[PDB]
C-alpha cells in the first residue's frame, strides 16, 4: 500500500513535470498530483491539462488542494512527496519546506533530478518565451502546447 | 512489488544512514542496503554493524556489492536507489551520477533530505574526531560506537 | 570594550534567532538587538521587541531597540562597528556575502556570521508564520513567549 | 565579422557591468550593449538617460555601441546578424538561473551565451544595492563610474 | 583577428567537450584545443590529439596542440589572451572561478564559460571511462571516434 | 577578556588571511593565530618559517599572538581559555563544508565559530593556487605578503 503526492501549482503542466509523474507512478503504488492554489489558467484547466497528459498512467490521479500541504498528503493515507529537482538551490529551498513538513507532520519528501534534457524548462519561462512568440512545442505535451497558444490569442 | 537500494561504504554507518534506512523502508515495500567496496573496518564488520542497527525494519536487508551500482540494483528486480543530502553541493555531485545512472540502466534515483539533527555527521569527520579523543556518541549507533572504540585501541 | 549588532526584523523572533544573540552575548561584551522598520508584518514593532526582551532575560550584555534606515548607520551610531547574523545555507551566505561587502566597503563595518544550530535550520519566521495559520503546530521552533502571542494574533 | 550582445537594463550602469562591456569589446569585432526596457514598468532612469551613462562611460571602446529594445532578447541578437550574447557572472547562483536562460535562448533561436567571471572588486556591486544603498545616504561612489553617480544623488534628491 | 584557447586534459574528449568546441569555433576566427600533459591517464597525448582531430574535421578554424605548464602561458605565446570552457553547474562556476580570475590578474588572460548543452550535463571523462570499465554503455556520451579506441583499451 | 583562534595550515599565509588576522583583532581583546600541523605530511614551509612569516606581516597588531598545534582545534582553543574560532570564508561551497566543522566542534566542545566575509580583493586567493602558480613561474607577489613571497621563490628554486 505505497503511495507519494506530486504537489505544483502546474500553470501549466511541463514535460519536466510530466517526466516525475511517470517516475513517481513507476515506483510508488498510488500517485496523487496535487494542483495547488491566479497565474494563466484556472484550478480545473490545470487539472484537465495534467489528466490528458497522464492518461497513460492507471496508478495515477489528479486532485485540487488547499490549505497545509502535509495535510492533504495525511488526508489521503499518505505520507510522502515526491518533487523534481533541477539544481542545487532547488534542493537548498525546498530542504527547507521538507524538513519542517517532517517536523510539524511526520510526511518525508523524495527529491528526483530532472531528466538532463528538461533542465531549462519552467512554467513561467515557457510562458513568458510563448509570450513573445518563442517556440516552446519541444517542451510542453502536445494538448497543453494547443491550450497556451489558445490563452496567448 | 516496490523496492528501493540504499548503497555506500558505510565506514561506519551513522545515525544519518540508519535515518535515511528507515524512511526508505517506510515507502519502498523492500529496501537492500548495498555496502560498496580499505578504509577502517571490513566489508563484513560494516554489513554485521548495519545488520545490527536495523533489526526492527523487517523489510530491509543487507548485501555486498561491487561494480557498478546499477548492475546491482537491476540484478535484484529493482530500478530505484535512494540516497541521503545534506547540501547543496551533495545535490550537484550526486544529480551527475544519477542522470548517468538512469541513461545507462534505466535505474532511477530519489534523494531524501538529512535529518536536520545529522547536517554535520559523516563517516570521515566521525572516526577523524573519535581519533583524537573527542566524543562522538550520540552521532553513531550504540553498537557501532563500541566496535569503533574498539579499533582505535 | 567590544560589541556587535543583531539585526533583522524578527516577526516573529525563532528560537533560531535567539541561538544566534546567545552565541553573540557569549563573545561580545555589548550586543544589541536591532528590530529593523520597514514600509509591514504580523507584529508590531512593540511587540517583537518585547517578545525578544521576554526570550533574552538571561543576557545582561544584550539590549533590544528599534531602527531604521542605514543598518551601519545605526552600528556607527552606537558606537560599534561590528554585524552578528545567523546563516543557515550557502545561499545564505552567498547573498548575505554581498550585503557583508557592501557594508563594510561604504561604512567600515564588519559582519561576522555564525552557523545555525542543526535543529532550526528550517525554521525562518515567514515559514513558522504561515504554518501556523493553517494549523500546523510550531510551538518547538519559537519561544515559549512568542508562540502564545502568535495564537492570539491568529485567531 | 565577429561579434556580441551584452544585455541588461543598466537601472544605472556600475563599474561591474563596464567591466564586462571592455572585456567583450576586446574579444569580440564589435560589441552592442542592449538596454532592455519593460514598457510596463518604468525603473529609476529612462531609457536615454540609461544609454547616455553608457556612452559617456565607454567613449574609449570603438566598437562598442548601444542600443535599447524589449521583447526576446533572441530577436534583438538575431535581427542584427549576431548569435552570442556575452554576460557578467558573479556567483555559482548567478550561473544557474543564467544558465536556465542561457540554455532557452539556445533552444528557441540558436543564440549562444558567454558567460565572464566578474573583477574581484565588484563581487558586491548590483544596480539594484546601489540604489537601495544611496536611497538611505550610503556613499556608493566607487561602484559607479562619474557619468551615474551625480545622475543617481539627483534622482533621489 | 579573435581567437581563443579550450584547454582540458581530454581523456577522452567527450560531446560535451566537442559542443564547446563547435560552439567557439562559431564565435573566434581562431581556436586552439590545448590538451594539457600532467604528471597519467588512459589515452596518451597523441591518442587524444588525434581523437579530438577526427572529432573536429568540421571546424576548420580550430587546431589542436599539446601544452604543459602554466596555462597563460601557452595562450599568450600564441597571440591570444582568451580561454573558453564549457560549465556544467554552480559549483563548476565556483572553482573556475577562482582559476579564472587568477590568471586574469597574473597574465591578463581573460576567460568566457558557455553552459554546457543539457543533453551532456552529466558527462565527464573520469564517468565515462569508469562507466565503460564494469560493461556499462557510454557510446551516445562520446563521439564515434573515441567509443571505439575506449573499447581497445579495456579489452 | 574576550578572544578567538584564528586557525588554518597557513603554507604560506595570504593576504587573505592576513585581512581576517586583522578584523578578528579589531573585534576581539585577544587573537591567537594557530598554526595547524600535520605530523604525517610536510608542507612546503617548515613551522618556524609558517611561525616567523605570520608574525613578520602581523607586527602592528599588539593584541595577535601566533602558536602552532595539531589535533583537534577545539582542544587548542579550550586550553587557552577561550571558545571562539574566526575564519574566513569565500563562497557558499566554503560555508557548507565549513558548517559541518563549525557544528561539529559545537557538539564536542561547546566551542563556537564565527565567519567573516573574504575581501572582494582575495576572494580568488589561496595557499594551494598560489603555490601551484608560483611553481609554474606565474607572479603572485599581490597576493602574499612580503615576509612571503621571496622566501616562497626560494623554496621553488
Ligand atoms: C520545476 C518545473 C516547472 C516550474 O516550476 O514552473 C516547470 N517544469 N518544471 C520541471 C520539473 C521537473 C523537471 C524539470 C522541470
Ligand atoms: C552522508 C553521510 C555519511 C558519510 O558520507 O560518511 C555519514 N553519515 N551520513 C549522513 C547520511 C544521511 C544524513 C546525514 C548524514
Ligand atoms: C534566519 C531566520 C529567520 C528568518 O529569516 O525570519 C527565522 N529564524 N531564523 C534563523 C536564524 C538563525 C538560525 C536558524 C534560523
Ligand atoms: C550583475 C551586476 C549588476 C546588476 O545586476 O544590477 C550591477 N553590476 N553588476 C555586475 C556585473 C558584472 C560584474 C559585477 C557586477
Ligand atoms: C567537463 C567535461 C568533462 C571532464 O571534466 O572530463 C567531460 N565532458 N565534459 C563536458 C564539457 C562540456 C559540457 C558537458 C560536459
Ligand atoms: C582561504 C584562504 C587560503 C587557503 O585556504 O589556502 C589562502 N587565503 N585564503 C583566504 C582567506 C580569507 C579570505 C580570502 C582568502
Amino acid at each position: 500500500m505505497t503511495g507519494a503526492v506530486c504537489p505544483g501549482s502546474f500553470d501549466p503542466v511541463t514535460l519536466g513535470h510530466l517526466d516525475v509523474f511517470e517516475r513517481a507512478a513507476a515506483q510508488f503504488d498510488e500517485v496523487i498530483v496535487a494542483v495547488l492554489i491566479a497565474g494563466m489558467f484556472t484550478v480545473d484547466e490545470r487539472i484537465e491539462m495534467i489528466r490528458e497528459s497522464t492518461a497513460d498512467l492507471p496508478n495515477l490521479r489528479v486532485e485540487s488542494g488547499q490549505g497545509l500541504l502535509v495535510d492533504f498528503v495525511r488526508e489521503r493515507g499518505l505520507n510522502a512527496i515526491v518533487k523534481g529537482l533541477r539544481t542545487g538551490t532547488d534542493f537548498e529551498y525546498e530542504l527547507q519546506m521538507a524538513q519542517m513538513n517532517k517536523h510539524i507532520a511526520g510526511v518525508d519528501t523524495f527529491f528526483v533530478a530532472t531528466a538532463p534534457a528538461y533542465s531549462f524548462v519552467s512554467s513561467s519561462l515557457a510562458k513568458e518565451v510563448a509570450t513573445y512568440g518563442g517556440d516552446v512545442s519541444a517542451l510542453l505535451p502536445a494538448s497543453v502546447h494547443q491550450r497556451l497558444l489558445g490563452k496567448l490569442r
